[PDB]
């Protein structure tokens, strides 16, 4: 009912986005680029013209579907990308530090953690999950009922999800994956009721005890290779029923707990960047990557040195929904203990055994090997802002979010010498359906700001009125992108209306302009949580970075990821200027105050 509320997609007006693709190609592109891509864009345009068409066929989409850009974006985004799902697509997560030193205490904080999603996922079935607004105006509840019992599957051809939230008889079990093996472990009982932390314990214990070595060889490292190769090898292995059995007991699965294995200890300056390599790919094949099923969308890992996080399939979902589940989660495992009534013999989980052959133990070494190069080219520097977070911007009337934004492009500037098209996502949830759309962050505004930043010629005075131009820029493009009028996906749709028509591929989406314009060497994203945790992902080009971050009061949480095939990047620099360009900007503002 909440959802026939809730406005559909728009479809932007043709003039309205393609004046805002000019004014963004500004800085990225050369004048002679843009004078020529001002010509296309005129011409494409024209009353009668081939883009009005395509205007003319998004419009009937809209009136025929619930939402015209769904379909679509998860095919192109996801499906039909094929690259590796592992550090290329799925974001991984670090989650505040358990205390517990030892086995049973980190079986009980997992235990603890297993009753806080089922309590969450409570809401989910009763539908009763609060209704959320972005200032009054109601958003889209929809990515709530994709994340559980949900998992990819490989096609040979383009990837497809499954969800058995809502089936005949949905899954009433979660899947444990200890020592690269998987278990069935139900988490409710006959009568309807969820076990409790106690009676979820005794069963994490009898799962444990049925594993207590590790021997087997990791089929879970098979889900992070190139999709092409995993299609094949997933075909295959299927094959045996009992595989096939283990598999879709996996797929159906509530959501997976990975129970990690202990690591060599590192030096106490890069344990982040370790700890989030563990969450993102698992480290490699001699570590936690087995322990895995990277088709799964959610997967919870709890370490063993008391380290927490997990790792989800982006097909499925968005971080804010991940983040809602989080937090939940995260204060659940707080509450107190009271009721300890004692249980009952409750039946054992049912192992999810692997039948090896040789041609799927082949395939098992070829993952590792592909995995191991991929982990090699990672390079990727967790930094806790401390200086400041939310509060100081607030303090001087500036978004938070536009004002990080800005100092990413000031440090990219200051390190590269030219601004590079930047990519921050924006949440389109206050429509039926909605994903998100991008958020331009290198600007007509932004490009002048840094120039004249560095430019010794411009006084403060004039720096300081620069910034908080760049600033209100920036808020002004992200407060339309949340309201669909942001021009991204609506060129994709123009494109993707082209193929559907059977028209020529128009040349505003064959001109260099729109090529620069899509090789985003800056990918970012704001994941608010009230968990003092960060989420991260790998740059989307070689040449790039992808940068993540949550904006606490007092400080805030970043994540910098590069290739280190790239010799032009590097995430440890990338992070300092970032720091210095907040602090720089601080001190600007700080000296000019406007008033007094
Ligand atoms: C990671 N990144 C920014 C590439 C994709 C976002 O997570 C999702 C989106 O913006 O569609």
């Amino acid at each position: 009912a909440h959802q026939d509320a809730l406005p559909r997609l728009p479809v932007p007006p043709l003039q309205q986005s393609l004046d805002y693709y000019l004014k963004a190609l500004q800085p990225i592109v050369s004048e002679e680029e843009w004078a020529h891509t001002k010509q296309l864009v005129d011409e494409f345009q024209t009353s009668g013209g081939v883009g009005e068409r395509l205007q003319k066929g998004l419009e009937r989409r809209a009136k025929k579907m619930e939402n015209w850009l769904s379909e679509w974006w998860l095919k192109t985004a996801y499906l039909q990308f094929r690259q590796p799902v592992v550090i290329y697509s799925s974001p991984g997560v670090i989650l505040p530090k358990q205390d517990f030193v030892d086995l049973q205490g980190q079986l009980r904080f997992a235990a603890k953690l297993i009753e806080g999603v089922l309590d969450f996922k409570s809401m989910i079935d009763n539908e009763t999950l609060p209704v959320e607004f972005l200032g009054g105006q109601p958003l889209c509840m929809n990515q709530y009922y994709q994340i559980l019992s949900s998992c990819r599957v490989p096609g040979p051809k383009q990837d497809s999800v499954v969800n058995f939230l809502k089936s005949k008889r949905p899954p009433t079990h979660i899947t444990v994956v200890h020592n690269y093996q998987f278990f069935e472990l139900d988490v409710y009982h006959s009568d309807g009721t969820p076990l409790t932390s106690d009676q979820i314990f005794v069963q994490l214990e009898k799962i444990w005890n049925s594993s207590l070595q590790s021997n087997k060889e990791p089929v879970g490292i098979l889900t992070s290779n190139h999709r092409n190769t995993w299609a094949k090898a997933y075909n295959n292995l299927i094959k045996d029923k009992v595989n096939r059995e283990s598999v879709n007991s996996i797929q159906k699965s509530i959501f997976t707990v990975c129970l990690d294995k202990q690591v060599p200890r590192v030096s106490d300056d890069v344990y982040r960047n370790h700890v989030a390599g563990q969450m993102l790919h698992g480290g490699g094949s001699k570590f936690n990557s087995g322990n895995r099923w990277f088709d799964k969308t959610l997967q919870f890992i709890v370490a063993e040195d008391g380290s927490c996080g997990m790792v989800y399939e982006h097909a499925a979902a968005e971080g804010p929904p991940i983040v809602a589940l989080v937090d939940h989660v995260m204060e659940y495992t707080k509450k107190p203990e009271l009721v300890r009534s004692p249980m009952v013999p409750l039946p054992m989980p049912k192992k999810l055994r692997f039948n090896i052959t040789p041609e799927i133990k082949n395939d098992i070494e070829k993952a590792k090997q592909n995995l191991s190069i991929m982990i090699q080219d990672l390079d990727i520097m967790m930094l806790t802002f401390h200086h400041f977070g939310k509060d100081f911007p607030k303090s001087e009337k500036l978004s938070p979010d536009a004002f990080i934004q800005v100092a990413l492009q000031l440090a990219y500037y200051r390190i590269y010498g030219q601004a590079c098209a930047t990519y921050e996502s924006a949440s389109l949830r206050m429509f039926h359906l909605g994903r998100t759309d991008t958020i331009r962050s290198a600007s007509i505004d932004s490009l002048a700001f840094v120039k004249g930043m560095g430019d010794s010629t411009v006084p403060e005075q004039q720096k300081v009125e620069l910034l908080r131009k760049a600033v209100q820029a920036h808020r002004a493009y992200t407060d339309r992108a949340i309201r669909g009028e942001a021009f991204d996906r609506h060129l994709l749709g123009l494109k993707l209306q082209a193929i559907e028509d059977l028209v020529s591929m128009p040349d505003i989406f064959m001109d260099t302009s729109y090529a620069i314009a899509m090789h985003f060497n800056l990918s970012t994203s704001q994941v608010p949580a009230k968990t003092d945790c960060v989420m991260f992902f790998g740059p989307v080009v070689p040449d790039g970075y992808g940068i993540c971050y949550n904006p606490m009061e007092a400080h805030i949480n970043f994540s910098v990821s590069a290739y280190n095939s790239c010799a032009e990047t590097n995430a440890a620099r990338m992070a300092h200027y970032l720091e210095k360009a907040l602090l720089d900007m601080r001190t600007l503002l700080q000296n000019h105050p406007r008033a007094k």
